[PDB]
């Protein structure tokens, strides 16, 4: 779990994301796709994107970044009390989309990276630590649902 102070840091940082959710969502997916091109292959609707210029130009990629960070932000605002929201998300990621838990680690690290890139000097050690714990909790809770299903990849 996260402490009260840690949750407040998380949601303080998330204010930055909410001021430009589509821009943050776009940069997160680009970082994921460029750092880990295997991840692009899980998206039939993005595997036409050969270059980062094509990614940056894709309005549908920004639209999906919005969908992703909206879902994450709603879960974050539950401050760990997210079983109802997280369970069907997890089951969809496993059974529908076949997303290995490693890709969830990749995108967690990508969120941290984009935060530093967009807010250099304004995402301090306490903020990063809090966000990291929140993303770990998210990832670990999804991992429990994956184990229930026997899902690996
Ligand atoms: C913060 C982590 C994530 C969140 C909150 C998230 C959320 C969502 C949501 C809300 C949808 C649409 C609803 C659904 O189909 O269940 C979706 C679709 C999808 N997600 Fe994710 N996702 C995450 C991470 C990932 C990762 C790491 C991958 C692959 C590497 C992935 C691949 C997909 C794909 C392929 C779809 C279907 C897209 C389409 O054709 O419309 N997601 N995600
Ligand atoms: O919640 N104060 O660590």
């Amino acid at each position: 779990g996260l402490s009260d102070g840690e949750w407040q840091q998380v949601l303080n940082v998330w204010g930055k994301v909410e001021a430009d959710i589509a821009g943050h969502g776009q940069e997160v997916l680009i970082r994921l796709f460029t750092g880990h091109p295997e991840t692009l292959e899980k998206f039939d609707k993005f595997k036409h994107l050969k270059t980062e210029a094509e990614m940056k130009a894709s309005e549908d990629l920004k639209k999906h970044g919005t969908v992703v960070l909206t879902a994450l932000g709603g879960i974050l605002k539950k401050k760990g009390h997210h079983e109802a929201e997280l369970k069907p998300l997890a089951q969809s990621m496993a059974t529908k989309h076949k997303i290995p838990i490693k890709y969830l680690e990749f995108i967690s690290d990508a969120i941290i990276h984009v935060l530093h890139s967009k807010h250099p000097g304004d995402f301090g050690a306490d903020a990063q630590g809090a966000m990291t714990k929140a993303l770990e909790l998210f990832r670990n809770d999804i991992a429990a649902k994956y184990k229930e299903l026997g899902f690996q990849g």
